[PDB]
């Protein structure tokens, strides 16, 4: 009921009933907030509402002191103070930014910049609102009742008529009815369920919609420099596969927090990994935002750690299969690989953030509330994908607004940059190098020479919005006749009812972009599909064509961005 003002801190009793959140507002701060937008209702103890039995007014601009008792213009007697006078809303212990994180809808990118450009505590607010409002519009979604079970991998849907259906791919998990979480993929819907459950008619599916805790933590502590390595110690024994990113290392334990940009494969796992057997005693907890980049991490672990001092941390609620070779749920291991959402209260010598591109704000503040210690290591690459936005539907958002790491990276420019991918063939390298690094990113391979671009836009069909191209996957049949080598490939696109339509006729496995995203593979086919913004994001565009170790066959829809692939061209 009494707390701290979230604009400059000020004790005070009044918070605003119209923010989703409640935040506490100090006289002053508060004043300036319903002054300035269609917020009125003030809270303290009890709320600012006139006191006269049935009266409606619940504006603080139109309400009055009556000794300790409010009432509007029509109430007050006549020994009574205005509510709002002289800057200030009466409150105990007696923004411009605010007002449009607290009134906006979030479907405007400018929102999440203002998120990002904002103060710290704003920063916390406004990832808080945010989190808050996209809960609230899973419940805008109809329900899904099963009409009927035709197998054990397909069914037939029922959606509430009124409420509008939800796009069908990987990032949209029902909770079945708790017949455990589910999804679904294009009258016959394939379904695929975190529990094998005998798929029963009438049983429903719903989205989840989980509680928006409040934030605390800040999405960056203050940063802190030292003049020598801190709470850690060194090898002088660091095997020589190491020995790049010992100056790197130093850098990390002569600082609080650290920033490393790291373009596809240019050793983030590496590095990471590298980190615990130059500081041989510390106690590493390495987090990513999902589970495949967290056993990306246990993968190299695995390799170059001891497995006995090493941890999976899994939440009782097992959603998707994950690593298996570390002791499950030993929080007080040396070595702790866990999911930002599954954290343990703990203290680290070094947290280790991976994926950091894909982190939000909301993410990188539950890290600093749950994790204490003496180094933070952030790993990522904003040139990479960043977390959907699924209210953003206006503008685009830049790599500089994806979350605070990532703005600080793309402003002052990351602590530490690998800087040779050892990845992808020359053609791949020299492209992307360009688009998103500024020609700071360096080939360690040659040329393939089997990097192959063609220009062909092809017919756009849709499933919903969700784009397919079925002449592109015919010019993607046609080259496999005569490239046997491509047989093993990778299908990548950035529409699942595109990848759905190429499984179907091509037989290879498929990825969307955004799916592909930390792995790699020795072929790649992407077909683009189309030229809407999401196709064309130079983001999406880099990770998509990053996958490839030997070759990739891009057939584009972009003038520019297949000029830009410095790929042989194929004809047809
Ligand atoms: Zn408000
Ligand atoms: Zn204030
Ligand atoms: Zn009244």
């Amino acid at each position: 009921a009494v707390g701290a003002c979230v604009l400059c801190n000020s004790q005070t009793s009044l918070r605003c009933g119209a923010c989703i959140r409640r935040p506490f507002l100090c006289c002053k701060c508060c004043y300036d907030h319903v002054i300035s937008t269609s917020h009125k209702l003030v809270l303290s103890v009890n709320p600012y509402v006139c006191n006269a039995p049935g009266c409606d007014v619940t504006d603080v601009t139109q309400l009055y002191l009556g000794g300790m008792s409010y009432y509007c213009k029509s109430h007050k007697p006549p020994i009574s103070f205005p509510l709002c006078a002289n800057g200030q809303v009466f409150g105990l212990y007696k923004v411009t930014d605010f007002n449009a994180i607290a009134t906006c809808d979030w479907t405007n990118a400018g929102d999440y910049i203002l998120a990002n450009t904002c103060t710290e505590r704003l920063k916390l607010f406004a990832a808080e609102t945010l989190k808050a409002t996209e809960e609230t519009f899973k419940l805008s979604y109809g329900i899904a009742t099963v009409r009927e079970v035709l197998s054990d991998r397909e069914l037939h849907l029922s959606w509430e008529v009124g409420k509008p259906r939800p796009p069908l791919n990987r990032n949209y998990v029902f909770t079945g009815y708790q017949i455990g979480e589910y999804t679904f993929e294009k009258d016959a819907v394939v379904y695929r369920g975190t529990t094998t459950y005998k798929l029963n008619v009438g049983d429903y599916f719903v989205l989840t919609s989980h509680t928006v805790m409040p934030l605390s933590a800040p999405t960056l502590v203050p940063q802190e420099h030292y003049v020598r390595i801190t709470g850690l110690y060194p090898t002088l024994n660091i095997s020589d596969e190491f020995s790049s990113n010992v100056a790197n290392y130093q850098k990390v334990g002569m600082q609080k927090y650290s920033t490393l940009q790291g373009p596809p494969g240019t050793g983030k796992s590496h590095f990471a990994i590298g980190l615990a057997l130059y500081y041989p005693s510390a106690r590493i907890v390495y987090t990513a935002c999902s589970h495949a980049a967290v056993d990306a991490l246990c993968e190299k672990a695995l390799k170059y750690l001891p497995i006995d001092k090493c941890s999976r941390i899994i939440p009782a609620r097992a959603r998707v299969e994950c690593f298996d070779k570390f002791k499950v749920n030993s929080t007080l291991e040396q070595y702790v690989f866990c999911t930002v959402n599954a954290l343990p209260e703990t203290t680290a010598d070094i947290v280790v953030f991976d994926e950091i591109s894909m982190a939000t704000n909301y993410d990188l503040s539950v890290v600093n509330a749950r994790l204490r210690a003496k180094h933070y290591v952030y790993i990522g690459d904003p040139a990479q994908l960043p977390a959907p936005r699924t209210l953003l539907t206006k503008g685009t958002l830049e790599p500089e607004y994806f979350n605070s790491v990532c703005r600080l990276m793309k402003t002052i420019g990351p602590d530490m940059f690998l800087g040779t991918c050892r990845r992808c063939p020359a053609e791949i390298v020299d492209t992307v190098s360009a688009l998103v690094y500024d020609n700071k990113l360096k080939a360690h391979k040659d040329k393939s020479a089997q990097c192959f671009k063609m220009f062909y836009k092809g017919v756009i069909t849709h499933d919903v919005s969700s784009a397919i191209n079925r002449p592109q996957i015919g010019v993607v049949r046609e080259f496999l006749t005569r490239n046997p080598a491509w047989r093993k490939a990778v299908f990548i696109s950035p529409y699942n009812s595109q990848n759905a339509v190429a499984s179907k006729i091509l037989g290879l496995p498929t990825q969307t972009v955004d799916s592909s995203q930390g792995s790699e593979y020795d072929y790649v086919i992407f077909t683009q599909t189309t030229e809407t913004a999401h196709s064309c994001n130079v983001n999406r565009f880099n990770v998509a064509i990053t996958r490839a170790k030997v070759g990739i066959l891009c057939i584009m829809s972009d003038r520019d961005l297949y000029d830009k692939l410095q790929f042989t061209s194929l004809e047809i």
